[PDB]
């Protein structure tokens, strides 16, 4: 009776048939790498998305830093992007030798704040990186805007946010190109690790294929310098199975959400209200007494998990951004943790998260 | 038709462990960095010999990681075979480092090791030993000049899983050493897989860092890395397999024997296995060679090249392709690999040699 963050044994035990059909499929079929599993789960992405191509790589970092490699930047061109994402987004950049300019969430939705970013483009800006952090789609008109007037690259990084709408489109769908993770906890989750890249762009979903197979567009024949990062047939087809729920298992999550949002009243907690659309892959609440929060829900046996302690601009692998003053991102980092959420999370257990806090007194 | 490599007859004598096993870890709920890849880096550590092992995605992040985690300044330069895989190539360049291409020796197709010192210079910071086709490579002069000069041997085992040199594996023979388990290689898995082997504790735990994006300890980041893990479904898959490795070689030794003793054609220059070699590829040579491929596919037997193109002359390495490589080059324009598995059927590998023995020209 440990209430744990994200059980995930819950959430895939409803298709563990189906994942055994899928993988006794793949070993009738001798090929587990870039086939028929491979070919039909992009497929659908793809349309679910609303975009003409997915390409299937080995996890949402490198679709970051494959999107980046394959736009052929100068060194220390400059991509702008929110400073209060996870550490992957700027890790994709600067892998890249790209320099990040970071910017500061609104403090109301802890996504990049557009008033923010026009004064910081310069004449090495190539691109904007958009992250829909926790499940909310950043309002992306402005953002847009923005890019077309400064002739700049939209990479949206989609790894928390998977099926949520801006006006009429998905995420995936906003920018240029889009990134995304399926790592086991993510809203479409895999077995391993596993991403995506989503682009309209035929020059460039051909590039990307390349790219992420050695630079190998033929056999034999390397036309770029290319890395191996590809989805493996079995994760392919997990996922596929998963998708089919996708819409159903994130509309659930906006229930359970909602009930947090109805129920949790204590004057030490600020709650996620949303601004846009949200799928809540985390359900993020801040506190002056984060610390104490942890230890008290811990006590009552409740797992949770901090997203995040540390910004990017403070960890010892980027001392020099170490100095950057962003007042804003470093105290979101300071207060927030995340509650147990997930579409098949049980009515005592999210009833149960809701009274503790209420009772909470600090 | 005969297949190259028959990938569901070489993985069918597993499926019911490997179901089992597939099943076990949808129990444990646990699917990244868990027990099955805490076993089997174990495993492949003592079947090594060495002390540690590093489960990461594939065999080029194994090598990235490798020179990525050395820390070597832009242009610094890495030694290596001409007549290698690309990959191998497309680790040093990824790193900013300056691939310096040797010879190999037409006796091992194996870097040639007489022609490595007269390469070193002031920026050499590595030699990267490639283990081509299956046989390890010769290694005694090596090691000699890693001394001399302060050099980082890095050895490529992506094709030689197992091979042995004197009392040590191939993996245990330089400073660290990349694999593949890429599905066709001697251990193959199910999906990209790779490894890192070491016995540096230091080196292991850094590595094991920056393939887990840099982060030693949950939340904190030491260092600029990557995200390149070996998953536990495969790691399991792995595992299972390892158990039959070296009879698996022993199988290839047998089919590479046969070959070697029943083909006799004046086309064709056999491989031969000056050290051990565990037989990836059998690699023929030949001045006929597309006719080959082209005589053998009208005879239902499937054949791939290793290589065609060598890395200098790849479009992507431009900047290369003026370099004079005439024994890579040859051996590029030459050769052919034949059907070898582990579980090729004795009527599959005496066709083979039967219809090679048949083409006249
Ligand atoms: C904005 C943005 N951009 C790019 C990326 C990069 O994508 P990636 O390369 O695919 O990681 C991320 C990744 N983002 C996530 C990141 O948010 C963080 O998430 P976390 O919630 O801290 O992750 P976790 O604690 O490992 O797992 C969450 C829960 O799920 C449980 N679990 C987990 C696993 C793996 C399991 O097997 N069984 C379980 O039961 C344990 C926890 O309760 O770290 C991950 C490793 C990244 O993939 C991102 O947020
Ligand atoms: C020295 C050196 N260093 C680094 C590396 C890099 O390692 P990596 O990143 O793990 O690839 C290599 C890779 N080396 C190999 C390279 O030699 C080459 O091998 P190849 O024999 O041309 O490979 P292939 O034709 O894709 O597969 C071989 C046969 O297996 C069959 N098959 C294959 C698959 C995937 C399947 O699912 N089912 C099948 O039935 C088809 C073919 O008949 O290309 C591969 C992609 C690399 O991993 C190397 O040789
Ligand atoms: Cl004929
Ligand atoms: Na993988």
């Amino acid at each position: 009776g440990h209430m744990f963050f994200l059980n995930l044994k819950q959430i895939n035990d409803r298709f563990n048939t189906e994942f055994i059909t899928k993988f006794k499929e793949i070993l009738e079929s001798g090929w587990y790498i870039l086939g028929k599993q491979c070919e039909k789960f992009e497929n659908n992405f793809a349309k679910y998305c609303g975009v003409k191509h997915c390409i299937g790589v080995a996890n949402g970092l490198d679709a970051l830093r494959l999107i980046i490699k394959a736009y052929d930047f100068k060194e220390n061109d400059e991509i702008i992007v929110p400073a209060n994402t996870y550490i992957a987004s700027i890790l994709a950049i600067t892998d890249n030798k790209c320099k990040p300019i970071l910017i500061e969430p609104d403090i109301n939705t802890y996504n990049i704040n557009p008033d923010l970013i026009e004064e910081k483009i310069t004449k090495k800006t190539k691109a904007i990186m958009v992250v829909h952090l926790y499940g909310q789609v950043c309002d992306m008109e402005k953002i847009q805007l923005l890019a077309n007037k400064y002739n700049l690259k939209i990479i949206e990084d989609c790894a928390q946010a998977h099926g949520a709408i801006y006006k009429d489109k998905r995420v995936g769908n906003l920018g240029d190109a889009a990134g995304f993770s399926f790592y086991p906890g993510a809203n479409l989750g895999a077995l391993g690790d596993a991403g995506c890249i989503c682009t309209n762009d035929d020059n460039f979903a051909s590039k990307i294929r390349a790219l992420a197979n050695y630079g190998s567009h033929k056999k034999y024949e390397n036309l770029y310098t290319g890395l191996n990062s590809r989805l493996d047939e079995i994760q392919a087809a997990f996922l596929d199975i998963k998708l089919k729920y996708l819409d159903e298992d994130n509309n659930k999550r906006k229930n359970i959400a909602n009930f947090y949002l109805q129920n949790i009243k204590n004057e030490n907690i600020i709650l996620p209200s949303n601004k846009f659309d949200h799928v809540w892959h985390l359900f993020v609440v801040k506190t002056k007494l984060r610390d104490e929060l942890q230890h008290y829900l811990n006590n009552h046996d409740i797992q949770t998990i901090i997203h995040y302690p540390i910004p990017p601009h403070k960890q010892k692998c980027y001392k020099d951004l170490n100095h950057l003053k962003l007042p804003i991102t470093e105290n979101i980092h300071q207060e927030v943790l995340s509650l147990p959420i997930s579409p098949t999370m049980k009515e005592n257990d999210f009833k149960k998260v809701a009274d503790i806090l209420n009772k909470w007194k600090v």
